[PDB]
């Protein structure tokens, strides 16, 4: 009730977001990329980590409005299974993987990782983790490393905070000020969700017996990316206001500004980590 209080009408984010309706870290390179373009290049940077041969199954878990599972079947030739935990999303997946022209095998779930236990090749998650909770962590590399073959391969992309150890070395005042934005983040933005750290996304992994390479930090284009989110929902006021409140629009303007804010002060991170199987190919 009191975190439905946050629900916010699909519109609302229309107005800050690049036409493919992305809510994610865009990937700059090359840095002249239009927002829309970087939405498909981040897409790319994920999918060619994974090793995706032709006739192979890729799950999204998180699969939005299906844009990483259109470009996946249209460049790899593979089936893909795509969850998602909103009715909407789901409705929009099914007519876009309909879409495409292919005798691939496109399916789309409206439930979460929990519940799923289908054999897959090779796993996608593109910030959903951040709403997993930290308990859950155990259960969903295990059920990952299980699902997949032995040349089995994960990419998570995840917005992560540091250690509370980690933030009072780069200033207590700054420390504390970064753990009450967080707090924000976790209840008016994202209710009940929790920043991981980096450490903590690969540590869970070797545990559940995953190679983890070193994490590709996505900062820098995180800043451009809310830079850009920022000034279209401000250039969208008038509209923003009118489809939600000026309530919703303040707080998506301070969640916007300040997250570009404490990524530039570097309080805040975006990981790609790559899972790697131990029969993963070199
Ligand atoms: O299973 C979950 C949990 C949270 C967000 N998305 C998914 Br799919």
């Amino acid at each position: 009730d009191i975190q439905a209080h946050y629900d916010v009408s699909d519109d609302f984010f229309a107005l800050f977001q690049d036409p493919t309706r992305t809510y994610s870290c865009a990937y700059f390179e090359p840095p002249e990329l239009t927002l829309e373009e970087a939405q498909y290049a981040k897409v790319d940077l994920n999918l060619d980590k994974l090793d995706l041969k032709p006739g192979m199954t890729l799950l999204d878990i998180g699969c939005g409005w299906g844009t990483t599972m259109r470009r996946a079947v249209e460049r790899f030739d593979v089936n893909v299974i795509g969850l998602t935990l909103s009715k909407n999303q789901h409705a929009r997946c099914e007519q876009v993987l309909a879409s495409i022209d292919t005798n691939r095998s496109r399916q789309v779930l409206l439930q979460g990782w929990e519940d799923f236990a289908e054999p897959v090749d090779r796993i996608v998650s593109i910030e959903a983790f951040e709403h997993f909770g930290h308990e859950n962590y155990d259960d969903f590399f295990k059920r990952c490393f299980n699902i997949m073959p032995a040349d089995g391969r994960m990419t998570v992309q995840s917005s992560v905070s540091y250690h509370p150890y980690e933030m009072a070395a780069r200033g207590k005042k700054l420390s504390f000020e970064t753990a009450r934005f967080i707090k924000f983040i976790v209840t008016e933005i994202f209710p009940g969700g929790r920043l991981p750290s980096t450490e903590m996304m690969v540590e869970h992994g070797e545990k559940a017996g995953f190679t983890v390479p070193e994490p590709l930090s996505l900062r820098p284009h995180y800043i451009k990316t809310l830079r850009i989110w920022g000034d279209t929902l401000q250039s969208n006021k008038d509209k923003a206001i009118e489809v939600t409140s000026e309530e919703v629009y303040n707080r998506y303007m301070k969640y916007l500004r300040g997250c570009e804010h404490y990524f530039t002060d570097e309080m805040l991170d975006c990981s790609l980590v790559t899972y790697l199987k131990p029969g993963a190919a070199a």
